[PDB]
């Protein structure tokens, strides 16, 4: 069931469906210290990421082995945005769980580094945007599907997911120059997206040494889930 149907219709139904896809929120307290924490919450964070990817409409259809390569490229833009949009109500603060709230200097004794002021970057572009609950899923769906793995083998197929959440975006914006303009000012914010997750991959990896070898702890997961 690859839910291509959500394509044809009005765009309702569609976003209905991203709306409810839409991970539960995650507690991550129980008395572990910071880092052991969100360890734990991460490993979650991974879990829950993947199974999203494999309920949004028109990801079944790429074959098996493009959805992987896909997955590979961006869980960490699909994860990362999770958390910008949990911190959209709050001020320079980072909402890594429902129950794990950190502002940067409790992200660096976490062991964050400097994650916590480029996460806060990405979450002060968005807030600048004042997102909705229905643009975020949107937008969420759209990173996943703008892939650029090198390693993508039918590059149209890609394309056409891409597209059709691109005109989901469109017509939700033009259902609420053209000022549905709203569209673009979401996508203008994923460079930022995608630089984010590239920070933070860098910082587990240092600086490239291989500390914390995520896309290795990734794989294992996806591997273990496909
Ligand atoms: C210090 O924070 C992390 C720790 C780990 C585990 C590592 S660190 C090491 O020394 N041993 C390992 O196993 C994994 C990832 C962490 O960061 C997050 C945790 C949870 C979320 C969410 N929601 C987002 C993140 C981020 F990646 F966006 F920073």
């Amino acid at each position: 069931h690859h839910l291509e149907v959500l394509f044809q219709g009005p765009v309702n139904a569609l976003v209905s469906h991203l709306l409810v896809v839409e991970p539960e929120k995650l507690y991550a307290m129980p008395h572990l210290p910071a880092v052991a924490t969100l360890c734990d919450l991460f490993d979650r964070e991974i879990v829950v990421t993947i199974s999203w990817a494999k309920s949004i409409p028109g990801f079944s259809s790429l074959s098996l082995s493009d959805q992987m390569s896909v997955l590979q490229s961006v869980w960490m833009e699909v994860l990362v945005l999770g958390v910008a949009q949990r911190s959209l109500p709050l001020q320079d603060e980072l909402a890594f769980a429902e129950d794990l709230v950190l502002d940067e200097e409790g992200a660096r004794a976490a062991g964050l580094g400097e994650l916590g002021a480029a996460l806060l970057q990405l979450v002060r572009r968005l807030q600048a945007l004042r997102l909705e609950r229905e643009e975020y899923v949107l937008l969420k769906a759209l990173a996943l599907a703008n892939s650029d793995s090198v390693h993508i083998e039918d590059a149209e197929a890609v394309e056409q997911l891409r597209e059709a959440l691109h005109e989901a975006l469109l017509e939700y914006e033009a259902g609420r120059g053209g000022a549905e303009r709203r569209a673009g000012r979401l996508l203008l914010t994923l460079p930022l997206l995608r630089q984010t997750a590239g920070k933070v991959l860098a910082h587990f990896y240092g600086v490239l040494e291989g500390k914390v070898p995520m896309h290795k702890l990734f794989l294992e997961m996806l591997e273990a889930m496909m």
